[PDB]
């Protein structure tokens, strides 16, 4: 599994959220952040199976891109395990 | 060492914070976030020794669980090093 | 590449931001957080080449330190890839 941390322009949040739901993303965590003068940005985090990382990255790039400076970045970070708090399920069962 | 990133329901913050302090957690970073309509959630991050990860995960699951949808998730992420800003101590000495 | 996550005292943000720009950091993501009673802190995230991690860590420690309790911590987390949303560039080209 991998954590995908994407920092995007605020006005792109609805579009990116909808696109991710479209490709099957079950849950996401969003945080208001600032970056670059510090400009407001939005962080989106999802944790997905290894085989689904590329489709997610492609979807975010295509939906969040404007071609202008400050579009943001995406980091792929390893995750050794995920646990669903409601049930105690782990791994594939927790995503 | 491992980073433990837990996303929980807001009203569970005091209970989870107290439980973690109870099991010996020395420090934690909390962020107001949103997730799933975006509902308010709270992110808690702690970095602990490998041998202490399971006890922390169990404590968070037991204290943050309600059995209802949206209880959240916990991600275990590898950390290659930790540095204490005040002293420059690293590793076990920085936790 | 590595993600560097630093949690510092709020009043140190301008100084740390300037120092990082001074040593060549191209972009950073800042989040208002709380930690330890929860006191306000600021999280700074940068992703850099492996050979630049130590210089960044040293710069943050030197600029953010006060010698007093609560100065914060720095976590070094592996990053398997970085993607620049504007162009689709990855790796060294995306930093
Ligand atoms: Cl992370």
């Amino acid at each position: 599994m991998k954590k995908i941390e994407a920092i995007i322009k605020p006005f792109k949040l609805d579009e990116v959220k909808d696109a991710l739901v479209e490709i099957g993303i079950g849950g996401m965590t969003v945080t208001e952040v600032k970056g670059f003068d510090f400009l407001p940005k939005v962080k989106i985090e999802v944790v997905v199976r290894d085989e689904d990382v590329e489709k997610v990255v492609e979807t975010i790039v295509k939906t969040a891109q404007t071609g202008r400076v400050g579009d943001g970045k995406i980091f792929i970070i390893p995750v050794e395990d995920v646990i669903r708090i409601r049930t105690g399920e782990r791994g594939e069962q927790a995503i």
